[PDB]
């Protein structure tokens, strides 16, 4: 009966969406001319999870409760940790690095892997000057963390042309290179062998300059971030990510959300069912945007909304899992989606 068994076959399952205590330390491995996320005996790997919104803004979800319902409730084996550095983040209030800290040791306790991701977006060019506390801030993780096969660092969440930016070209990619290679560099000589994914211009839009102009290491793989309200499948940002895929580039959506890009309207789950169909058929692991109860249609958790609704908290008992009327229509469709079960969507009659 589900509907996903004929349309989306790929939707439903998984067993290969394995947690730290069985996969151990990840690798990119070839297999049929594609590279892919494997797990410590070379077995292709998935990581189906979520990510913050800004720690800044929304640090709450920083308790053990909510990642012990996110582990074991939604069955994510990963979570990504969004450390803005610009827009009230790190740069005017460092002390958002030990809500980071705090989340990488809550995810190692309840068995996921953990996203550390430096959160670059205004402006659009990783090398700007707000974001020069980048290398010591990667130094710093790793030095409390060292060779932790938990961590996956994302050095850039998203260039892109605002100014001072990157331009949606070779020498835009050629920047964000730039960027990249010395931070690289710096933590495999500290002998840290992470996985290690970088964005690209136009907001992470385009892997696809890895196919001629890799980075020469290993274990890097490249983002592509997409949001079904604006992204659809055979679309621009689609298109680029399968040509990356095809040619053998290792992709990971770190951030996907079912709103526009904007992080509102919809959602757009048709679309959604499109793009997770393909990624899970590819071996194309994903992180969907966001855990917030912000009044935005990609947030996770229903809102405050003056008249209508109380948020629901990020901050969680004991119970370890929130009612399915606490989750927004997205948040209720992506915890089905990391499951694997089919999707069954409770009624919203106020
Ligand atoms: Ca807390
Ligand atoms: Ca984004």
């Amino acid at each position: 009966t589900a509907y996903e068994k004929d349309k989306y076959p790929h939707l439903i399952g998984n067993s290969l969406v394995k947690k730290p205590s069985v996969a151990g330390r990840l690798q990119i491995i070839k297999q049929n001319g594609r590279r892919i996320l494997a797990d410590q005996n070379g077995e292709p790997i998935q990581l189906r999870g979520m990510s913050t919104h800004g720690l800044q803004w929304f640090p709450q979800i920083i308790n053990n409760n909510a990642f012990a319902a996110l582990a074991n409730d939604w069955g994510c084996n990963v979570i990504r940790l969004a450390m803005y550095i610009g827009e009230g983040g790190y740069a005017t209030n460092p002390q958002v690095k030990d809500k980071v800290i705090e989340g990488i040791k809550l995810a190692i306790q309840n068995d996921m892997y953990v996203i550390v991701d430096w959160h670059v977006l205004n402006p659009g060019d990783p090398n700007a000057e707000i974001y020069k506390g980048a290398k010591d801030f990667f130094k710093e993780i790793a030095q409390k963390f060292p060779n932790d096969f938990h961590i996956i660092y994302e050095l850039c969440n998203e260039p892109n042309p605002t100014d001072p930016g990157v331009t949606n070209d070779e020498a835009g990619w050629k920047k964000v290179k730039a960027y990249a290679e010395p931070i690289i560099k710096m933590l495999r000589q500290m002998g840290n062998e992470n996985i290690i994914i970088i964005g690209s211009p136009n907001w992470s839009q385009r892997p696809d300059f890895a196919i001629k102009d890799p980075i020469a290491d290993d274990k890097v793989m490249y983002s592509v971030h997409f949001y079904t309200g604006t992204h659809k499948v055979d679309g621009y940002v689609f298109e680029n990510m399968k040509m990356a895929i095809e040619a053998g580039v290792p992709v990971f959506v770190t951030e996907w959300g079912t709103s526009e890009a904007s992080g509102d309207g919809g959602p757009y789950l048709d679309e959604a069912d499109k793009w997770l169909e393909y990624l899970n058929a590819n071996n194309i692991s994903w992180v969907n945007w966001s855990l917030t109860n912000k009044n935005e249609t990609s947030g996770a958790f229903v809102p405050y909304i003056s008249g209508v609704s109380q948020a629901t908290d990020l901050d969680l008992g004991s119970d370890q899992k929130w009612d399915i009327s606490e989750l927004s229509i997205s948040g209720e469709y992506v915890r089905s989606r990391i499951k694997g079960i089919p999707y069954q969507p409770i009624e919203r009659t106020l």
